[PDB]
């Protein structure tokens, strides 16, 4: 099976030299003249690429394309063309043409054009698994080397840039030494957590720039340039590689400006973690400023009903005189309505939107076979998260949002991670379950699992009494009960899980964009 | 904001009068003489893209390509070389490369690129938009101009071609403009089968080819070639834009041979159309010749058993003498086991699977507001077939079948459509609840919005007595009873159903690969 090329062109004769090039490189060529006769050839016979010249007599090359396709849209199609004018290859690249070359054109870039559009997928696979058979010690070195936060956050930007190319590869003996690779990580740095979490809180610490920083530190510098309206879009328990699976959908729209890598507070949950975003406090100073607006227990509804209160409030404090908007989508149809409504925005020097589509999915994994089966691993997580976003209402209001001349600014409160092993706690039982932490006056746990603060005040979390604690859980644990232990393991094994230590669920993006 | 070009040649000197071409087109470019000082500008800086050299004395630009695209991953990088080497292009393409460019270049060829990498997304959207602006008065000409089966085939593949394009539009104007040409599409495709059905029932009649004639009509010409064993899958209840959205993921595995498009028995229903593929006969026929086999009153479960039975019996019939074996995937794990143990099957001729996973995600729509915002539109439900399909068994077993040198049969029972308006109906009380067909003995119903089959028997279908019918819906009716029908009609309304007449249930793919 040599590969089969339709070559239109009504000057074909003149391009013989570049036939006989290709025929000794063990391709095979058919000719066609005109469009007309060429499109009869491409429906009858199976080529596995086409090229295609602009200026025919009959009907341009242009139309031939947009014909091919019709019929057949999957084929690779190339023109090769005399013609250099920026109309003609806007046109092209807008009917989906594969490549664009201008005669008189070197035959071995035709060549390239060749292997580029039929062989790249294998030509990745291949060098990528040749690559990280090289690399994966290497980076096994760089993690048991690990002695700073900083160097987390590069060791976690490598393991997320191979997972991504992994995730195009077949061979499982790979894809195993990585997954084994994360579990590592995770370990080395729950105990780093561990280690220095407290230390953070002494005063004039040096440590990494947390939830209740983040506003102050990041968003206030975009709002004083004062050049630009901006979108704040903080996506509810989004992993970093969740933003990676869709950043090149992003770039469409907007240029990146600047990412930073950032922690979220303990607990890595939404009631602690994104309300501290947006109050500029942690939770003790939440509790003690703003009794009327923090809750300790709680209903599942009722965690994050204040974020606007709570970011004026920050506003105001921060003495900004600015025009100011919050949005809290928790629904499709909410979502379309700002769509929708989004120009009526533009006078707003910040528009602040929460998006929780994340959360429901995480629930339904645990409650329905199909979504299980959507989300077994990481990998398919990722593929029905850029399944979502391409078709959400929040990719609608950031296309308003470009339309509009609007900056981005996109960040999540915290991130989640697939739990595989039980480990058993007793304890009185909060209203909201939380599988990676719980607080409590009285509680049972096995200690290697989870980090311990005996005192919570002094890493700014609330204490019920004089005896309370948190505890967190490490590595890829969830915290079962010992009543009902067997229905928990059953219920919540491989479901995504948050409120503990790991990299997925504490580094996590803040990513700043200008529109293009 | 000038579009900024990171160029690194060590001989930079020399391609001035690119640069000065360029800054002229309002792009602005930073130069480099070595990568590593390109690497550490590139951290530093904010680039759109990067052109890159090959040969320097410090290092390869395929090194300096490496780095930076572990530093941000997003961002294009164009190779512009004087190397020809097959070893060099198949490098750079392996490492995710752009575009890989000779010199010496025509500066247009540059021109070409930049625009084809940064500007794609705006100018497919822009072509796209003005092209159907063009093309929709012509679509619906096309539709008052069909008097044929081949010419309902020829339209819908029109209807497809232009939906999956306009996917890349934001206009809703012009969306609605196309979701009403698919509703008279409809209408209209619907009164024609009405009209036709039963007359394809005589011999002598010019028909389609339909579930009863499949196999013996396009799969056994297949076999009788032996070049190669047949592994040939069934997607259950997979329509046509759902096939359409993942085409591109198997063009990596297997060449199309072949696409024939085909025409679902009534009713467009798995019990119905499903057996007739593999028995070769019309349910009257299964019921006459398999009583033991064919059940007209049974559970969900108990539809679909015996298609093993039939099978064998059909390949027997027709006198062929091949090792066969069949599987029905039911959920993931089943899924695997086959993909696991597939080498097994070597030596077979044939290979038949039926894989099963689409009726449950259309279930999942109805009962879970997830899947709901996951598929809330056509798009949508293409979107996350897509994603089911790039992380499924069904992929493994594709994967495994092609490594083994296999031929690759692909094809469906029928398709589903969205239904949004109900239809009154009383009877019926049928053990399985099918929402766009009932049979029994006294049907009340509106019969505008049916095809009615007064005498079964006449369309190759059972009676249970002389005063039995079946009625089909058409458009996007789906029936209701009478009894809790509010409930009913907020539960059923925008989920996908099957068993009526439709372009999307009814005209399906079938689809002949070979190995790559
Ligand atoms: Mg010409
Ligand atoms: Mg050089």
């Amino acid at each position: 099976d040599k590969i089969r090329i339709l070559w239109v062109d009504d000057e074909i004769d003149l391009l013989k030299p570049h036939i006989l090039f290709l025929e000794k490189k063990n391709y095979e060529v058919t000719t066609s003249n005109n469009g007309l006769d060429a499109i009869a050839l491409f429906e009858e016979e199976n080529f596995d690429i086409v090229f295609l010249d602009e200026n025919m007599p009959g009907m341009s090359g242009l139309e031939t394309l947009s014909e091919m396709k019709e019929k057949k849209s999957a084929i690779p199609m190339i023109m090769i063309t005399k013609s250099e004018e920026e109309y003609i290859m806007e046109e092209a690249i807008g009917s989906k043409i594969a490549d664009y070359l201008i005669k008189p054109v070197n035959p071995n870039q035709i060549l390239l054009s060749l292997k580029k559009n039929l062989d790249d997928s294998r030509l990745i696979t291949e060098k990528t698994t040749l690559d990280y058979q090289k690399e994966f010690r290497k980076i096994s070195m760089e993690l048991a080397m690990v002695n700073s936060y900083e160097d987390w956050v590069e060791l976690y930007k490598k393991l997320l840039f191979w997972e991504l190319k992994l995730e195009d590869i077949n061979d499982q003996a790979m894809i195993e030494i990585l997954e084994s690779q994360k579990v590592e990580a995770n370990s080395q740095f729950g105990k780093y957590i561990e280690r220095n979490y407290e230390d953070w809180f002494a005063p004039k610490a040096d440590k990494p720039i947390q939830s209740h920083n983040l506003f102050k530190e990041l968003v206030v510098p975009e709002i004083k340039k004062k050049d630009k309206p901006i979108l704040f879009v903080v996506i509810d328990n989004l992993r970093y590689d969740q933003w990676k699976s869709f950043e090149t959908v992003i770039s469409n729209y907007y240029k990146l400006e600047k990412e930073v890598p950032y922690f979220s507070i303990l607990p890595t949950a939404t009631q602690y973690a994104r309300n501290a975003i947006f109050s500029g406090l942690m939770p003790l100073d939440m509790e003690k400023q703003f009794p009327q607006y923090w809750k300790n227990d709680v209903e599942d509804g009722g965690k994050n009903l204040y974020e606007a209160e709570f970011l004026s409030a920050q506003i105001k404090r921060l003495g900004l005189n600015i025009k100011e908007d919050y949005f809290k989508i928790t629904n499709y149809a909410g979502g379309k309505k700002l769509a929708e409504n989004f120009k009526a925005l533009k006078g707003n020097d910040l528009v602040t939107v929460v998006y929780n589509f994340v959360d429901m999915l995480s629930h339904a994994k645990t409650e329905m076979e199909v979504v299980k089966e959507l989300a077994s691993d990481d990998k398919a997580y990722r593929s029905l998260t850029l399944s979502w976003f391409k078709n959400s209402p929040l990719l609608e209001i950031i296309q308003q949002a470009q339309l509009l001349g609007f900056k981005l600014i996109l960040t999540t409160d915290h991130g989640t991670i697939n739990v595989k092993n039980p480990s058993k706690v007793v304890g009185d039982k909060n209203t909201s379950l939380n599988l990676r932490y719980k607080t409590g006056r009285s509680l049972t746990y096995e200690q290697k699992d989870v980090y311990v603060v005996k005192e919570p005040k002094t890493i700014g979390l609330p204490a019920i009494n004089m005896s309370s604690s948190f505890i967190f859980a490490k590595n890829d644990f969830f915290l079962a009960y010992v009543n009902n232990y067997n229905h928990y393991v059953s219920y919540y094994k491989n479901t995504y899980q948050h409120g503990g230590i790991s990299l997925e669920e504490m580094i996590i993006p803040f990513l700043v964009f200008n529109p293009k």
